[PDB]
């Protein structure tokens, strides 16, 4: 897991596909790590999440051409946060493609944050150049618009927010959580991708498919000790 910048860091999956940690600090929660995915095609490329601002993102954007020689065009927020369109002000000065669940278009519209250019609401299959980029929406959880990436030629799974890594014991930030869904909606993503290889979560170590069922019992285990 190489370091490129002071607070950034990469890792490599496949030849296609990246994941990335930028480290930033957040009123409440201190230096905490947020992690995207960065896909490759062509010499084109498609970021998933951005750093929580411009800085970050505009060293990311410029390691990707220099490093990997791609020209980032394709953009998709896993949900309204901070760690998922920090930094789409820049990506748009850039003149980049956006693409998002429409819930995270409203949200990000009357909250005067940078907006989405094209919403789905249930799903949505982009290419980038060839390579398909499915993005889905099987319900809420750690926010209500949150989604999942799935690319089915790695069988690589993007789970954002909603998926928490095998070393967390809290269930976080849950100000814009739909706890009451949230484990329905875990329920389908295991359904839906059992063969999957890799499941990135939006903290934390990536994994299998295990990551599912030990998120799915931090959240059970919140409902009743909080009941
Ligand atoms: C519990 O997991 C992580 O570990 C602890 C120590 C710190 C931490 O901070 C967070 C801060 C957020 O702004 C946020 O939105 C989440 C969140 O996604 O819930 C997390 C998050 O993931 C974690
Ligand atoms: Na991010
Ligand atoms: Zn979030
Ligand atoms: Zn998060």
């Amino acid at each position: 897991s190489v370091k490129i910048s002071d607070d950034i860091s990469i890792t490599q999956l496949s030849d296609k596909v990246y994941t990335y940690v930028s480290l930033a600090e957040i009123e409440g929660w201190g230096m905490v790590p947020s992690n995207g995915m960065i896909v490759i095609n062509n010499h084109q490329a498609a970021l998933l999440d951005t750093p929580i601002n411009d800085a970050q993102t505009e060293m990311l954007v410029n390691w990707v051409t220099d490093s990997l020689h791609a020209k980032v065009t394709t953009f998709i927020p896993n949900h309204w946060h901070g760690d998922c369109i920090g930094g789409l002000g820049y990506l748009q000065r850039k003149g980049v493609q956006s693409y998002a669940n429409q819930m995270t278009i409203d949200l990000a519209k009357e909250k005067g944050l940078p907006v989405p250019e094209h919403g789905f609401t249930d799903s949505l299959t982009v290419s980038l150049d060839g390579m398909p980029l499915q993005c889905y929406y099987l319900g809420g959880g750690h926010a209500t618009d949150n989604i999942v990436v799935w690319l089915p030629t790695e069988n690589i799974l993007f789970g954002g927010c909603m998926l928490k890594d095998n070393q967390a014991t809290s269930i976080g930030n849950i100000s814009d959580a739909d706890v009451t869904a949230w484990p329905k909606t875990l329920d389908k993503v295991k359904a839906k991708f059992p063969s999957a290889r890799y499941v990135v979560p939006g903290h934390g170590d990536y994994g299998g498919t295990e990551l599912i069922e030990h998120t799915k019992q931090i959240v059970n285990q919140y409902i009743e000790s909080t009941s």
